[PDB]
């Protein structure tokens, strides 16, 4: 119907068509140096996760009270590791590790982070941040807590000289660019059956969903292998010639490139094609999130790769895709998450992913372009 908060906000209203491209408002030319108030009893501190216990304090704020399934089953389960991966990317400031302590117990209760990216929105690149991991403390909820601290990271970003954000959420907000779905391809269906994420259908057992979704023990494409420094400048280079085709993507720096798919055990993994001919012509990437399962006596987690970026010259999607599967089942992953953006509608149904529950909306702060469909995101977040 309204939205309080994002009403407020240079964001474009839904159900409105844009039929132009550019900032909502203009640049701030002088902006506001106080932070802006949070309730009596709390405090802001900007979190350095280079100190080990805070950056657990963090872990654990995420544990307890971040991104949960509509049905309150699953919870993200971000590791320490990855979370430094996410949130330390070149360019990373302090400042845009933005913390909420309460002010008696020192108790983290709140948090929001910028990341700064280049970002190729149709015709035009704009240096932006991303904005992730906006959590409130499931005791703090509901009690307007949440637009403090996209106010003040806002105010955070525009001190550094940024006007536009990227962002998903679940939810739907004034106003998204782009409407993608989950798709998940079981990897481990019996313990899948077993924490209630899927169902063993009517017309199949146990027996046959095994069956059906077995894969082979290794993959197949030709001297496919784990990415190593000596690939950064051409995965470098496969990467921002194939995102060309695509409408909203990052524009990464060789040393972004080696940050973001340069292979570390249990947060990224990367893997590449070298030819007959010693030439990579093809790399495929996954990250490592597991989720909590809640309330159940004996499975506690369960393991899930997401699909990154997958980029194709000579090998087919659909073979790179197939040895993604077969990978992720060899590292001991449960499940294999892929979003339906960039040319993944050509592979998903082929591969037995089934579509998941609810959207991932694609969201620009303070800029107005037309909405795009998912085939022409080429934008994967953390
Ligand atoms: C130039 C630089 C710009 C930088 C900033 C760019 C914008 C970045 C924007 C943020 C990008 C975040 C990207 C990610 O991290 S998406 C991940 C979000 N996190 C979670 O879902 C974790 C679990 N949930 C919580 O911690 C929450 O309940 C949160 C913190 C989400 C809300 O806390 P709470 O439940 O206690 O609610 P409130 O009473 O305080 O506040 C209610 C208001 O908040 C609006 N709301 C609710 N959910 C979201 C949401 N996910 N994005 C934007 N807005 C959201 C809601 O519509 C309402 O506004 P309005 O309806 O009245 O208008
Ligand atoms: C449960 O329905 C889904 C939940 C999630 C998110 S919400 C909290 C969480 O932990 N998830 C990761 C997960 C959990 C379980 C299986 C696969 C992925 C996603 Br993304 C897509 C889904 O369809």
């Amino acid at each position: 119907r309204s939205y309080q908060f994002w009403d407020t906000q240079p964001v474009p209203k839904l159900g409105e068509v844009v039929n132009t491209h550019g900032p909502v408002e203009p640049d701030k030319d002088n902006i506001r140096q106080e932070p802006y108030t949070l309730p009596q009893g709390f405090t802001w501190d900007a979190l350095d996760l280079g100190d080990r216990g805070v950056l657990k304090e963090l872990y654990t704020l995420l544990n307890e009270n971040y991104v949960e399934d509509d049905d309150n089953m699953f919870r993200f389960d971000y590791s320490p590791e990855f979370l430094l991966w996410a949130l330390r990317p070149p360019g990373w400031l302090p400042q845009w590790h933005c913390g909420v302590r309460v002010v008696s117990s020192r108790k983290l209760v709140g948090f929001i982070s910028a990341i700064p990216a280049n970002i190729h929105i149709y015709d035009t690149e704009k240096k932006m941040v991303e904005i992730n991991f906006l959590c409130v403390h499931k005791k703090l909820r509901s009690k307007r807590v949440a637009p403090v601290l996209i106010r003040e990271i806002t105010r955070r970003v525009h001190l550094e000289g940024i006007f536009q954000a990227v962002y998903t959420a679940g939810v739907v907000l004034p106003k998204p660019v782009g409407t993608c779905r989950y798709w998940h391809r079981s990897l481990n269906p019996r313990k899948l059956i077993e924490v209630k994420f899927s169902h063993l259908s009517r017309n199949m057992t146990m027996q046959r969903t095994m069956k059906l979704y077995r894969l082979p023990e290794t993959p197949k494409t030709a001297g496919l292998r784990p990415m190593e420094t000596k690939d950064i400048p051409v995965v470098h280079q496969l990467l921002t010639r194939y995102l060309k085709q695509f409408h909203l993507t990052p524009v990464m720096s060789q040393e972004e490139v080696e940050h973001w798919f340069y292979p570390q055990e249990n947060i990224i993994d990367t893997f590449v094609v070298e030819n007959a001919n010693g030439e990579v012509t093809d790399f495929l990437s996954f990250y490592t999130l597991p989720s909590t399962i809640m309330n159940h006596p004996t499975h506690k987690s369960l393991k899930a790769a997401y699909s990154f970026y997958n980029v194709h010259t000579q090998t087919p999607l659909l073979d790179l895709m197939s040895d993604a599967l077969v990978l992720a089942k060899m590292k001991g992953f449960d499940v294999f998450n892929a979003l339906d953006l960039m040319e993944n509608k050509t592979f998903l149904e082929k591969l037995k992913f089934g579509i998941g529950d609810g959207n991932l909306q694609y969201y620009l702060y303070n800029w107005k372009c037309p909405s795009m469909g998912a085939e022409k995101v080429g934008l994967v977040l953390q």
